[PDB]
DNA sequence: CATGTGAGCAGTCCGCG
DNA sequence: GCGGACTGCTTAC
């Protein structure tokens, strides 16, 4: 097989390296890497160096890295660049792998552990691990095992071994109820001592080195704590056998009052999937408790036990290790679903970087440029120090504020990647400038064409025709990939609506699953079977189809995140290739490509209407229009359409037969007036919304700016079974607002727009009658708790305080000198209830972590003084009052003539 | 060590016979 | 109480 790397570290003037030989057996090695660097040259001097604007270069190889490095300075002290890759395990892995990686995932050990601490004093800091590890659960992905090693005695309490028979029972058997998947996959190692334990652990650890090593918080808390644990009992020297390379480095975050740490073990690539979670999956939780997530990623219930968790091991041993089992299992589950360790090894090896660098688009955009430049022996050009400096972005319309019956939606694909590569942006294809008009006078066709030689945009900017740029080259086929995987969610999506309507009725047979391809549109014959299938065999095809679209749906939008990522890069100072002509080209390039197609599709409609001068857009953003299609239905004429399928097929029609050409030949026209590359701006229908036919719904509303709600029936050419809200902006939408808030106003948004007032009216009575039985954590607001150490003053609040900052304030007065209620942690989310005036709290609200019960001690005082008329009225009656006002519509029947009779 | 800008809303402070 | 000024948080692109 082809030989890939697994890890690569640079310590002093070595290279280390894991890797996979071609045998497929897993190796190391150190070598003393002779980097080279380079230097502009006279012309006068042959070479085969050049750097990126064909300058001359020539190569500087130095006997080590070190050297390089001092060379690096000397350069700058004399005032002359030095070029090249000055990151030299990227260099390394670029000279190692000079071939597309093509790796195999089942050589690479991917480790995902957790690690139980009983600490009867508060939360077991990981820098002071004064408390033993009592349990550790360590899941192998090569030998597909789950290794728990466990401690029977300690100075919290002896206990007896844990019992797999009592785990893998049912819960309302007093079981545990481990997944009988994986029982048999548990190796089970119980300790007497903890020193014992620890050993055997590092012992284990060696045999079995994790490559990738992952879990649920780990790089905060398990790795850490871990180290620090080792290191107390047996020295530095034995925690650093935790790195294959017995190098670490410890970073101590002491903000103020106290401290944490996080440790780097070099030769490993940690990915804590908190982080992969908060990066890859484009969520914003209320709570990133792992209960939290699993419930919300595989709605499976919360882990319960009774007591708190620093009882749990001497009252419920058995329950303890069930459950550290458990939470590991969950995030192999989690991970299953989302694909993200599959995603950041497919970029990791795409771009040629330590795995842990997908996190920064940046250092995986610096290594793909730099590895493609390369090939062509090209000579990367030297990071430079900018100061930040701000710049203008997109456009977005200013709505009037209404209901809006009938509309569609049009954006550009990919929009910004798709200006590039159009517009052909990169640093080495820069030609020139031109004198800039207005925006106005080019939305407008009048101003003067800014060249007939070179490709512009309305920044000023000039770029050659002629030859590629490795910025357009490079990322023109992360967009291809992006466009495949996309391509397969859609599809999946289509199978999965298909499925739906087939629910409808539900054969009474017994029969299995049809063996398909989800990412591709069932044939004919697959539909006609679809139709003969059992509820039993279309449920398990729905989630087949449901886990393939997301499989897809990571994939495609982590590809499209990084390309628009590359756009944003070149306005980061932090970034080799930082420079303000080229983001700006691209920015001010939408801006007058949404303005200029605005005025197109606006002539376009008045003329096939036989009108003049009314407005059909009535919406845009960056790169989209929302164009009111009501004088289209009332063109025809709502009579004529027999139900609201019929009218959505006959806006799709109209989208794709007439709208979409012309929409194509007005950016035709704006192509040639910018003289571009290639014309890429391909506007696609997104939405087509209305109500429901023969309803009082009103089909859509706009309050303001990134604020609105549509009715969709079809999305991007998926046809639903049944309507779905397109929501942006509103309170629906914010993981601040309270779930049940949430809940309730997206039903009241869609009564609004399926239904009409009346329908409105009704709900919004019920919810005020019954919010106060509603369950105080699904009422509470959220926020996120910085600079809380700022505003603590005494433990009261200064000047400026935030209304949630307060109520953390409180919270601390009220548990002070408890010896086990939950601190909240600098950054981490809390729930907010505000209080009624005279609460034994004395202040005007309470904040506690997130995702969890408030403590004991004063859960009855807070559900006692829980201000339910300013809950109701921030959180839901303030919103709502927006919505319809907006939508020109009343939640509460208004008062009239009417009233002096007996309806 | 390091993707970007645009924009609404809820809060505090401050003014207000 | 209720605006305007300022800003933090969260989010749509
Ligand atoms: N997270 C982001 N970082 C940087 N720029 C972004 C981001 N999201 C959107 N943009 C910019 O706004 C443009 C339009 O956003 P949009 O969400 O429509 O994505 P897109 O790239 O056009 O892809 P799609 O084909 O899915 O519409 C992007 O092309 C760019
Ligand atoms: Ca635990
Ligand atoms: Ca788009
Ligand atoms: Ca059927
Ligand atoms: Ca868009
Ligand atoms: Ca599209
Ligand atoms: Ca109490």
């Amino acid at each position: 097989m082809k030989e890939f790397y697994l890890t690569v570290e640079q310590i002093g003037d070595s290279i280390f390296e894991r890797y996979i030989d071609s045998n497929g057996r897993e190796r190391t090695r150190e070598v003393e890497y002779k980097p080279s660097l380079f230097a502009h040259c006279p012309e006068s001097q042959a070479t085969k160096y050049f750097d990126i604007y064909g300058k001359p270069c020539t190569r500087k190889l130095f006997a080590n890295m070190r050297d390089a490095s001092q060379w690096i300075k000397r350069m700058e002290d004399i005032g002359l660049e030095a070029l090249g890759m000055d990151d030299f395990k990227l260099a390394y892995l670029s000279d190692t792998y000079n071939y597309e990686i093509k790796y195999d995932h089942t050589k690479i050990r991917v480790a995902n552990f957790d690690i139980e601490v009983t600490s009867p004093d508060g939360f077991p800091e990981p820098s002071q691990a004064k408390h033993p590890i009592d349990a550790i659960t360590h899941y192998d992905s090569i030998d597909d095992r789950f290794y728990v090693f466990d401690l029977l005695n300690s100075p919290y309490g002896n206990v007896e071994e844990w019992s797999i028979e009592i785990a893998a029972k049912l819960q309302e058997q007093g079981g545990d109820e481990v997944p009988s998947e994986i029982i048999d996959k548990i190796i089970y190692m119980p300790f007497d001592n903890e020193k014992e334990l620890l050993m055997e652990y590092l012992n284990f650890w060696q045999q079995k080195t994790p490559v990738i090593l992952t879990g649920w918080n780990v790089e905060s808390f398990a790795i850490p704590y871990v180290y620090n644990r080792i290191k107390n009992i047996f020295g530095e020297s034995t925690a650093k056998r935790l790195s294959p390379h017995r190098k670490t480095r410890v970073k101590v975050i002491e903000n103020m009052y106290g401290s944490r740490e996080i440790i780097t073990l070099f030769g490993i690539s940690v990915l804590d999937y908190i982080d992969l979670y908060k990066k890859f999956s484009f969520t914003n939780q209320p709570s990133y408790s792992l209960d939290y997530i699993s419930e919300f990623e595989l709605n499976v219930g919360k882990l319960k036990y009774d007591g708190p968790i620093s009882k749990l091991r001497e009252s419920n041993h058995q329950r303890y290790i069930s459950y550290n089992i458990i939470a590991v299992y969950r995030v192999l589950q989690i991970d299953a679903k989302r694909q993200f360790i599959n995603l950041s090894l497919d970029m990791g090896y795409y771009a040629k970087i330590q795995i842990q660098s997908v996190f920064s688009p940046i250092k995986t955009w610096d290594a793909i440029i730099f590895n493609s430049l390369k090939e062509q022996n090209k000579v990367i050009p030297q990071g430079r120090s900018h100061p930040v400096q701000p710049y203008p972005g997109a456009f977005v319309k200013e709505p009037i504020p209404n209901r809006y019956k009938y509309v569609m939606s049009f954006d550009l694909t990919s929009a910004y990647p798709s200006i590039i590569r159009q517009v052909n942006i990169s640093p080495e294809t820069i030609a020139g400038t031109f004198k800039v008009a207005p925006l106005h006078d080019y939305i407008n066709a009048v101003a003067e064409r800014p060249s007939d030689v070179y490709s512009c945009s309305p920044n000023g900017m000039m770029y050659y025709k002629d030859r590629d740029g490795v910025v357009p080259t490079e990322i023109t086929k992360v967009f291809n990939q992006r466009k495949e995987h996309k391509g397969y969610m859609l599809a999946a999506q289509r199978n999965g609506e298909i499925i739906k309507e087939a629910l409808h009725n539900p054969n009474l047979s017994v029969d299995e699953p049809l063996d398909v391809d989800y990412r591709f549109d069932f044939s004919d014959e697959i539909k006609e079977k679809i139709k003969k299938l059992s509820a039993k065999s279309l449920n398990e095809m729905l989630f087949r189809a449901q886990r393939t679209e997301v499989a897809g749906m990571t994939a495609q939008i982590n590809r499209k995140a990084l390309i628009n990522g590359l756009a944003g890069a070149l306005g980061n100072v932090w970034f080799r290739y930082y420079d303000l002509r080229n983001a700006t080209a691209i920015t001010t390039f939408g801006q007058m490509a949404l303005q200029w197609i605005e005025r197109k599709v606006n002539e376009y409609l008045n003329e096939v209407c036989g009108t003049e001068g009314e407005a059909f857009v009535l919406y845009g953003d960056t790169d989209s229009i929302y164009v009111s299609a009501d004088k289209i239905i009332d063109k025809v004429g709502e009579s004529k359409f027999r139900d609201t399928n019929h009218w959505v097929d006959f806006l799709d029609k109209f989208a794709r037969e007439r709208m979409e050409p012309a929409i194509d030949r007005g950016f035709r026209e704006m192509c040639e007036y910018m003289n571009n590359k290639q014309h890429l701006m391909f506007m696609d229908r997104e939405a087509i919304a209305g109500p429901p036919l023969g309803s009082k719904g009103i089909g859509g509303f706009w309050t303001g700016k990134k604020r609105y709600a549509l009715n969709v029936w079809d999305m991007e050419g998926t046809r639903y079974a049944e309507p779905k809200l397109k929501i942006m902006g509103l309170e629906t939408q914010k993981s601040s607002t309270p779930k049940a808030v949430q809940k309730a106003l997206k039903e009241c948004i869609r009564r609004m727009l399926q239904e009409g007032e009346e329908s409105l009216q009704e709900y919004f009575k019920e919810f005020e009658k019954e919010f106060r039985q509603l369950n105080y954590i699904s009422i509470a607001s959220v926020s996120s708790a910085n600079n809380i150490a700022k505003y603590d003053v005494g433990g009261f609040p200064g000047p400026k305080c935030p209304f949630h900052i307060r109520g953390i304030l409180t919270y601390n007065r009220a548990i002070k000198g408890n010896i086990d209620a939950p601190q909240v942690v600098e950054g981490e989310k809390v729930y907010v209830l505000p209080l009624r005036e005279g609460n034994p709290f004395g202040d005007k609200c309470i904040a506690w972590p997130s995702g969890t019960e408030i403590t004991d001690l004063i859960k009855d005082d807070v559900l006692h003084w829980m201000d339910y008329t300013v809950l109701l009225e921030k959180t839901f009656i303030k919103p709502l009052e927006g919505f319809t006002s907006a939508a020109k519509l009343d939640y509460e029947k208004k008062a009239s003539l009417f009233d002096m009779f007996d309806f």
